[PDB]
């Protein structure tokens, strides 16, 4: 009815997931447009006070972080958001699991922040309009250290492994999740990556990745458990096919 590897594939259950213009894409960066209109990101409110908590849950596909009213992020005049929760994708012991891929290259997870345009009140308007929602995104990689803006949500991992359950967590810097190259990244139009996979989102993927120790890497994947009795693991569409569509860069492809 809904699940990552297997059936049913998602049309048969939502026909919109065989649209045209769906997500994740490959993105080939000596292919991309370059586009100089695009400007650096503009973030405001991530930096978050202690209090109040934020929800974190497991939802049987991902673990997903409510935020709370007043993050703001403009892609540019005229295309102005509102945060409105973020999610993670990931794969398993040695397999990489991002949703987007460079070049082929599929990294070890990646972070989604989604956002509605400020011209809607409620994610229901939005939902399959041009532009109504925005997703920012970025690829997560091994590094030597550990990521400690992470380390506050992964170590809440283990109390909301069962399908379904949730928790509470400090408010913390939403931003510190996301690379610091506000002015390197990628962007599409493109869809929801689950069902009902409605169209005319808008994707930011940034080019510089966020480091997280193996050891951060491995509770990310091997914590949660997902629908039945499975593990929660491999939780990334397959990439789809551009049908015409142009991807913009921000910055001219170095090679
Ligand atoms: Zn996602």
């Amino acid at each position: 009815h809904w699940r990552y590897g297997g059936d049913p594939p998602w049309p048969r259950v939502s026909p919109a997931c065989a649209g045209r213009f769906q997500s994740p894409v490959d993105i080939r960066p000596q292919l991309a447009a370059f586009s100089p209109a695009l400007r650096p990101l503009e973030l405001s409110g991530f930096q978050l006070p202690p209090l109040p908590e934020l929800r974190l849950r497991n939802n049987g596909h991902s673990v997903q972080l409510t935020l709370p009213p007043g993050l703001e992020m403009k892609l540019g005049p005229g295309r102005e958001y509102r945060a409105l929760q973020l999610h993670l994708h990931w794969g398993a012991a040695g397999r990489p699991g991002s949703e987007h891929t460079v070049e082929g290259h599929r990294f070890p997870a990646e972070i989604h922040v989604v956002h509605l345009s400020t011209k809607y009140a409620r994610v229901d308007e939005a939902l399959g309009r041009p532009g109504g929602l925005a997703v920012l995104a970025a690829f997560l990689e091994e590094g030597p250290e550990e990521n400690s803006a992470y380390e506050q949500l992964l170590s809440r991992l283990e109390e909301i492994a069962e399908e379904g359950s949730e928790t509470q967590v400090p408010g913390l810097d939403i931003s510190a999740l996301l690379p610091s190259d506000f002015s390197r990244y990628f962007q599409y139009e493109g869809s929801l990556t689950t069902p009902p996979c409605a169209q005319g989102v808008i994707w930011t993927v940034f080019n510089q990745t966020v480091s997280l120790s193996a050891k951060q890497l491995h509770t990310l994947s091997d914590t949660l458990w997902g629908p039945g009795d499975s593990r929660l693991q491999l939780n990334f569409r397959a990439t789809q096919p551009l049908n015409g569509r142009v991807i913009e860069a921000s910055f001219p492809a170095g090679v």
